[PDB]
């Protein structure tokens, strides 16, 4: 048959999407799947509705990784994906690729004051690469052919590879140039990094679909070709690759079978009013309060973003917070509670915090609602002791992760809801770089119908003239990213003449 036959039969089109392929397919500030490649997916979805003449077609999404994107495509769990999947002949034995939507070149990322100008300069030096990529093959081929005596480091992913370069453990990072810029956009100081070298190869990114389906491929190729030749694709490029984009935070969770709980590690980069960044290092552990059984999860992360605003009719020191959380990082298809039912509806929230920072005592109270079904939070906090001695953004992470939306395939990894209604104890250590430290102990539990979060906070060794006690932090909670990636001549030529050839 054909994918269009199955779509018209079931009345649904299932779209596969990456979870953290910035800026091709990723979660934005509201946990919505956006990106340059996701713009092609929307156009393809609209073209399917017109081809089949079914304007009421349902559109459902599914998160995919490089692990399960081919098996789940082959058994029909989803119909197509538009992200950064590279077109090659090996994958063409397993599936099909649409017209190319992005062309890259394998180059080098290096520090701006070094000696790395081209690939020949890598001789006798340590070069980092991401395992499994074509760059690892090309870099090894160049090392063996030219006898370069290179110490090649193969890291787990691109973030690991860049942090190898950022820390100085390698002199250059070789990968597709657009992914080098993506890792540069998330750097401590993106201004320090430079893309150099002549491309060792060209790689083509294409939307993937099932093999031996010319009907569905023709529709995707026709939709992609029209978007590119008409100039709509260049406008998408400038919006995503030459303009600021909003990205979610990631809270990585690991199990802790010793204490029947979990641990968490993440960093928050508070913006300073002078343009600099105040780093906040979060170390977290959660222990169940009751003796019953709780869910112990595999390694996964929470995609979180919070919007900070002000009540214009509130005279007290306050913070209005909207939060959007989703769980991610667990491969659907390759993965072997009572409190979950307590969050099926909208749950009232009460937050009470007693704080002590360098002797400055204060208290904060918060009300609102939690929607775990949609992974949504809305809360208004008020400093009941008068003025807040610390900036409001420093207290955001301290002031109820049981309201995160765990998708249906991840529900067995939800420790937070599983510890309810007895709840859990949340202890944190927040190390502000070149400043003081927060020490937090919180009890999160159900008091009646209300989710309650009582916190005791102690802050020590803070500079009275620092970014915290001096109120030098901006009233926001995001770090806008800019790829600063120009439209290459290959991308211009591709938009003029769309094709689906592997490179």
């Amino acid at each position: 048959g054909s994918t269009l036959d199955k779509i018209a039969k079931n009345g649904v089109i299932v779209v596969g999407h990456r979870e953290s392929s910035v800026p091709f397919s990723y979660y934005d500030n509201q946990q919505k799947v956006v990106g340059y490649s996701q713009d092609y997916s929307n156009a393809i979805v609209e073209a399917v509705k017109k081809k089949l003449n079914k304007p009421d077609l349902q559109v459902k999404l599914i998160p995919i990784t490089a692990q399960n994107r081919i098996p789940l495509l082959q058994n029909g769990t989803f119909d197509f994906e538009c992200g950064s999947t590279t077109n090659n002949v090996e994958r063409q034995k397993q599936a099909a690729f649409s017209d190319t939507i992005f062309v890259v070149g394998t180059r080098l990322l290096t520090k701006k004051g070094g000696d790395i100008k081209d690939f020949a300069n890598l001789k006798d030096k340590a070069v980092v690469v991401t395992s499994g990529t074509t760059s690892e093959v090309l870099l090894n081929k160049l090392n063996e052919e030219q006898k370069m005596n290179m110490r090649i480091i193969s890291a787990k992913d691109h973030g690991d590879s860049f942090r190898t370069l950022e820390s100085g453990r390698a002199v250059a990072f070789m990968m597709d140039d657009v992914l080098l810029a993506g890792e540069r956009a998330k750097a401590k100081k993106p201004d320090n990094w430079e893309i150099v070298g002549k491309p060792q190869s060209q790689e083509a990114y294409g939307c993937m679909l099932r093999k031996d389906d010319p009907q569905f491929k023709k529709l995707m190729d026709d939709t992609i070709a029209q978007v590119q030749t008409s100039g709509e694709a260049e406008k998408w490029f400038d919006k995503w690759f030459k303009n600021p984009i909003l990205v979610s935070h990631n809270v990585y969770i690991t199990a802790d079978k010793q204490k029947n709980g979990i641990k968490a590690n993440f960093k928050i980069r508070h913006n300073v009013e002078d343009g600099s960044v105040q780093l906040a290092d979060h170390y977290q552990q959660n222990t169940p309060i009751g003796d019953g059984p709780v869910l112990l999860p595999d390694n996964h992360y929470l995609s979180t973003q919070s919007v900070l605003s002000k009540d214009p009719n509130e005279k007290r020191d306050h913070m209005v917070l909207l939060e959007f959380v989703t769980a991610a990082g667990i491969t659907l298809g390759m993965d072997e509670s009572k409190g979950e039912e307590l969050f099926t509806g909208v749950v009232p929230i009460l937050v009470e915090l007693d704080g002590d920072v360098n002797g400055h005592k204060f208290s904060v109270r918060g009300e609102g609602e939690g929607d775990a079904t949609n992974g949504k939070l809305t809360l208004k906090f008020i400093c009941t002791t008068g003025k807040l001695p610390v900036p409001w953004p420093t207290l955001v992470t301290t002031l109820v992760q049981c309201f995160s939306r765990y998708p249906d395939h991840m529900k067995q990894h939800d420790f937070f809801k599983s510890a309810m209604p007895e709840g859990y104890v949340q202890e944190r250590t927040i190390s502000f770089k070149d400043d003081g430290t927060y020490k937090t102990r919180a009890e999160v539990k159900f008091e009646g119908d209300t989710l309650v979060n009582r916190i005791e906070l102690k802050g020590i060794d803070f500079k009275e003239d620092g970014n915290i006690l001096g109120h030098k932090l901006e009233y926001n909670f995001n770090n806008p990213l800019n790829m600063n990636f120009e439209l290459s001549d290959e991308m211009k030529a591709l938009f003029k003449e769309p094709n689906d050839k592997a490179l």
